[PDB]
């Protein structure tokens, strides 16, 4: 099923996730729900956050021909290095943009799909990616690395659109 994205101002965006203590069929479900929806509304990830499920999980897929499935359940970050930034939007943050600051290159530990562990060293575009969802699981958003008249611009820009929408 395709779950509903919280957008900005929601508080609930700012909820801290909780491990999951086991990858089990609950788990299984949501993180194929979660799929459904970062394909439904053409994004490249989605956290467990933004769909009101506050558990460290992550679905992402960088790839053109929309056929790369990653699934980072309690990822930690083990090492970062470089600089990079380009501009990112964010599902929660709907048609906005800035440019964003970060690592070009990370490596992560997790859980994938089947509650199996694994590493992987990430680098480009899926390291930018795996850094904006892991913000999303500590309740930050790309806003927050912004100046606060650009917040606002931001936020009162969703307000209107989400009016919009609302018909
Ligand atoms: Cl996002
Ligand atoms: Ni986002």
């Amino acid at each position: 099923s395709v779950l509903q994205v919280l957008h900005i101002p929601d508080e609930r965006l700012r909820k801290v996730a909780k491990p999951v203590e086991e990858v089990n069929a609950e788990i299984q479900r949501i993180v194929d729900d979660m799929f459904e929806t970062m394909y439904a509304e053409e994004g490249i990830g989605l956290a467990a956050t933004q769909v009101d499920i506050h558990q460290r999980i992550i679905v992402i897929d960088v790839s053109e021909n929309r056929d790369e499935r990653l699934v980072l359940i309690n990822p930690e970050l083990l090492e970062k290095s470089g600089e990079t930034g380009i501009e990112e939007g964010c599902l929660s943050i709907p048609e906005q943009r800035a440019l964003v600051p970060r690592a070009e290159k990370v490596k992560i530990r997790a859980l994938d799909r089947d509650g199996k562990p694994f590493e992987l060293e990430a680098d480009g575009l899926l390291a930018i990616c795996i850094q904006h969802e892991m913000d999303h699981l500590v309740g930050k958003l790309f806003m927050d690395y912004l100046s606060p008249l650009k917040q606002q611009r931001i936020r009162q820009k969703v307000e209107k659109l989400d009016r919009l929408k609302a018909r």
